[PDB]
């Protein structure tokens, strides 16, 4: 049975990748951070085929320890302080996890393979955020012009990963994934923030939705579809980097149009602009060119924009309906 | 309106201290870690205008600490942040040390730097632990020698000494609270007391049938977190800074905890408990029982919640949680 | 009297920049690492009243950086600190990244925090490198894409982007100097140019007989460090911050360096050089040649020391050192 | 041939330990920091039996990498930002190296032994500074009351080391060494600062010597003698902690009396007190009780106080004589 080690297993992507790999017959191990509260909300339903271990990307010893014990065949580095706005607040921590943390994992894997003689395939969770202000459409070779500490740190991780492949022959691939959402997306990201609020507004638990820049345009796909691409990259004869995206861009305003309209509401009756949600340096327009992924990996997105928006609205409306009962039942 | 900055505000103690200080009229700020999931479960009820504010930071990021101290200009700083689990510390020793030992020094240095650059005065509290005593026999008082038995314990010893040093070398009003074990309905579920009451509730309603534990003979001095945070505040209100043991002065074994808890619900723990060697620690701490005479005399502090009341408080709460879970499971929502 | 804070003051560039700024009437402060041995060899002659001050700090210690920025209140900050050797970076990638990439961000954030808290204005220089271009073919200008070929190079790319981001997001007057290779008689002996001239001097006097090297076909744009530090200062005197390539625009191979150096002393390098595969890098950078048109047009900067003059300057100095060593060795003092 | 790995090999102790172990037939490896300048001054004369490798105690990956490659039989952790005064200036860095760095090495060794099944003996460079203000004589069990960030960090390293021995059965020993000097002692420490200045004053290159607290009392031994004790601890049947000291205390003023008097000078004609050399929190009196080391290890110091002072004065006078020639010859 193939063994996969996933860092960031508790996150959106880790939860879907875990289900995907288990379905493929893998033995899946994940590294999780010790937390004072429950932090396995996304994978509790899955939880001898899935094992969790305490570690941290800022602790190199912890990474090597588990790689040695697990002896994984594939390593997926999904761990990250993944929020752009938050990265402006904690740039140093973000860099240590997103940039240096990736290098620590790469070095631990490289050290493991040398000492044990084993072979390990590696995936780095790259991001379209790396392109920053470089105009669309963005492909694998489009120049990076990062606009946040998070983005710059991902650029660093990208190059550390390319370097380990070129210098050591490590089978390391960089997935340059554009924004991907789902009903498990963090509530601090704009899409989930909108659908969560919409659900609550629909049932009467909320009356206002505060947002920032509605004109930012993004290429939004479904996380469930994207994790398949990660796996596909590691199944090729040679390692390489690939853009994974829907190739269709939409503004936050369009997301609002589709979501609220879907439930028969006019978002303008509820949305208010709060300048505190603006970023110090904005990324105006991301739209990927995923031609390479289609040609080489045979990968294509299955969930389209409106389908994704509506999937998220349906799920968050159900959550809001449950909350309405509780708030009402005296809970 | 006094301003307090609490690191570790999302934890058990941070949640109770926040409520306590807000009740005293403070403006409370807390440092929280960015998380992929919600991590404010213990304080959301509080958060829900401008008296409690949360900010992103990390004890392994000195820049983040100084940034908020400069912006907030706190009058009191309570360092409660820590990878606080002993068993886990053996698994991630390096990370634990960076947060529990060096992280404390980073905060001390950020506070010292802030006071020097701004000319302001700040009072400081370090969350010390009876775990520092380790294998040193009880009763343990402020002058009892430390013999740490885990990376966590050794790191707390380090934080203790860094704190004492900043007080002695720079005159910083820094106090070390040497608190013995304190629990509550908000205690992490991985600690033995909460693990037991959570399991008990589920066993009582039929959602669980076996409870796996390790060393049942370990003895601890267990108090209520709500009572203990009051002592933290009291230390910072004294004329001079000092270190104080905060404890109930009564010890009980894990086995006694089982007796009281299961017996409270008419069950025999021996019917459900099984011993799993995986829960034993590489180096155990056999018996902790504090001598809190100093705290009683100087601070006028005394615990209000006794052992039995604490156990029952936790059992009642976790039984209610278990009943709610039973409804959800039977209905197909869990 | 303007105040400059230089990180990496003990290095090649720091030593020349210090002399340059002192000549401009600056009060210069430098951050140095504590070392078990003396580490001020390049600047001791300068240090020897109150115009050059040294302070202990480390780019991996954010607290130390902010502490000195607060005390010093610099007008200009030059981040020259780095584990600057490419070959070494493959051996200690993690440490290199923490200093070269994150360390730069720590300094940027400390400066940003200082300016926000104090209301002061600070100009900032980041020591970028042509190594960032990696395998991207020459000539390389400010807009040439980066394709780093070492952990060091990737880390410098990171520092470059963190710096650009602080300029764009916060309006910090931060400039990236994209300097191509620059040498001098103070160049580290582990870099190829100094390794060659040091060995040549010893070979000329009979203290050494073989010179082991790696890839002789690698081509570099080599300028004089003394000329380049002037460009750093010039960037910070402009109306607005920007990034600039600083180079001679002429490339030469390691083999040409050998031809010029050994030939200058009437020797045939082929009689002494041997190739040792251990000196080859896991991923090589084949050809760097800068396009410094922007620097020439905007800064009015132009290199004064050409390739041959630079090689001879280094050979002359290292021959003198070798002669001194010969005396000591023959006399039993070495 | 036994293999030893020494961290801090470029320091005073590492240089003497290297010579001692090589004399015992060991293959010695040392970890050194990359430096912009020469940093092997103390071991250049020694430099296939001595190998140096780049690493850093703040980089766990580097430590494990070399332990795996070298497969040492004995590990001596001598690496540290070892100056007390300096520790008040850079407390965070000092702690990361002296406290956490020791734990990183312990964990790397432990991880190595588990993954490889090998056995490794370990030595931690403890210090009498850990006792701080606790009154003398100080023995192995004397309570610690550290008076500096450096001291507190050593206390931490001490306990991390004791814990690895107690929890994992690691053969780890803590050498609680009292102050030890030599002609290789760092010039920023009081003894070497005095003898270096004395030599220069004697030849006319210096006229004043600025010092701080002359009433501090220390137990001063010879570094060459002390490294033997380190080795001896690792040769015992069981691991333990041992105080290594001369059991005789002297004030800085007495050191001045002996040193300057030795060359026929009156130190009062040259010494001036500069308050900047006072420490925020002073350690007044250290005097060790090395009974255990004598009884168990059979260790006893060979170089006494005055012998040590005079050894240092002789060496630094020669150095000053060489400098006088150079400064004179126009160099
Ligand atoms: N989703 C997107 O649209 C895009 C995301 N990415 C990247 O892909 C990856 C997955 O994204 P996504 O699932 O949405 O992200 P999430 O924020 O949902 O999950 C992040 C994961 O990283 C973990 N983590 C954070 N810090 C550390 C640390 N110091 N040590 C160990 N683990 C840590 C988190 O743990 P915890 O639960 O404890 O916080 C969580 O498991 C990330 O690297 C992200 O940056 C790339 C392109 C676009
Ligand atoms: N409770 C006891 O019986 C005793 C506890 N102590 C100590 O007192 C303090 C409070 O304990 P308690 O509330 O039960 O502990 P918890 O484990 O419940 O809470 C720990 C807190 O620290 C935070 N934290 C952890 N790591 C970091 C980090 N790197 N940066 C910032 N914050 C971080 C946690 O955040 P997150 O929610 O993100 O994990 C949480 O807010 C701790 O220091 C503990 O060690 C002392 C004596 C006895
Ligand atoms: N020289 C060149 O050809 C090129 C160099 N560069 C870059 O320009 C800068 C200057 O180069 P150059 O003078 O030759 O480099 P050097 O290697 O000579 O000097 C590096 C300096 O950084 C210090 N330093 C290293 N690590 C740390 C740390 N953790 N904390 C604090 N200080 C530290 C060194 O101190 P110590 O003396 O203690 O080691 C030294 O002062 C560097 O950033 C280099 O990467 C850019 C383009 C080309
Ligand atoms: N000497 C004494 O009187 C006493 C000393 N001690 C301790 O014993 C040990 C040896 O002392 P001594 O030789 O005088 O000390 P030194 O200061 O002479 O040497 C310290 C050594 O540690 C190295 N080092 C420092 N920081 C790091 C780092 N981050 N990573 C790797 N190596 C590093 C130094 O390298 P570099 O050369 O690059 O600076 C040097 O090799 C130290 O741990 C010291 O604290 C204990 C009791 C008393
Ligand atoms: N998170 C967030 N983003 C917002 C908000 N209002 C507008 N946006 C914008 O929506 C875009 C997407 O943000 P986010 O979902 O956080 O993902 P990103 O693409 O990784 O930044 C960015 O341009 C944000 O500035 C808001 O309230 N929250
Ligand atoms: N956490 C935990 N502790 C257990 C268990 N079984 C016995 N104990 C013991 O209970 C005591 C208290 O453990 P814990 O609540 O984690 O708090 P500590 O005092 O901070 O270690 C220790 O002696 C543990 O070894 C178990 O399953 N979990
Ligand atoms: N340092 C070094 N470089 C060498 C050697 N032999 C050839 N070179 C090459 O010379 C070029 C310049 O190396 P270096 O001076 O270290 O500077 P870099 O340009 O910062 O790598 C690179 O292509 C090296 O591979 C050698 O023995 N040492
Ligand atoms: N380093 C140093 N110590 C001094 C000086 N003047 C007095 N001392 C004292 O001498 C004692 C020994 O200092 P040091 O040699 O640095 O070693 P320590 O015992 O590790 O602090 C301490 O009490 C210092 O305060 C001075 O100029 N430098």
């Amino acid at each position: 049975r193939k063994i996969a080690l996933i860092t960031g297993i508790t996150g959106q992507d880790g939860s879907y990748l875990t289900e995907f790999l288990l379905g493929k017959g893998y033995e899946v191990h994940g590294l999780i951070r010790r937390s004072s509260n429950f932090n396995t909300q996304r994978i509790n339903h899955i939880y001898a085929l899935m094992k969790l271990h305490y570690a941290d990307l800022t602790d190199a010893s912890s990474l090597r320890r588990w790689i040695d014990v697990i002896k994984p065949d594939e390593v997926y580095n999904l761990a990250a302080q993944s929020h752009v706005a938050v990265s402006f607040e904690i740039p140093d921590y973000t860099a240590d996890v997103v940039a240096t943390g990736a290098l620590r994992l790469l070095e631990a894997v490289r050290s493991h393979t040398i000492d044990s003689g084993r072979t390990v395939k590696y995936y780095q969770a790259g991001s379209s955020e790396m392109f920053g202000s470089t105009p669309p459409p963005q492909s694998e070779t489009t120049p990076f012009h990062p606009r946040s500490p998070y983005a710059a740190s991902k650029c660093a991780a990208h190059w550390y990963t390319v370097n380990y492949r070129e210098a050591y022959g490590l089978f390391a691939c960089n997935g340059i994934l554009f924004n991907h959402e789902s009903p498990r997306r963090g509530e601090n990201f704009v899409t989930r923030k909108i659908t969560r609020a919409l659900g609550r507004i629909k049932v009467g638990l909320q009356t206002k939705l505060f947002l920032g820049n509605l004109q930012a345009s993004r290429d939004w796909g479904f996380a469930g579809d994207y994790v398949e691409a990660m796996w596909l990259m590691l199944q090729q004869e040679k390692p390489d980097d690939y853009v994974v995206a829907t190739e269709e861009g939409h503004t936050v305003e369009e997301f609002l149009d589709v979501s609220f309209g879907y439930l028969g509401l006019n978002w303008k009756d509820y949305v208010e602009i709060d300048q505190r949600y603006f970023r110090p340096a904005e990324v105006d327009n991301l739209q990927g060119d995923a031609s390479k992924a289609k040609e080489v990996l045979g990968w294509k997105p299955q969930v389209g924009f409106e389908k994704l928006v509506k999937m998220m609205v349906d799920e968050d409306l159900e959550l809001a309906k449950r909350e309405k009962v509780l708030v009402d039942a005296g809970y």
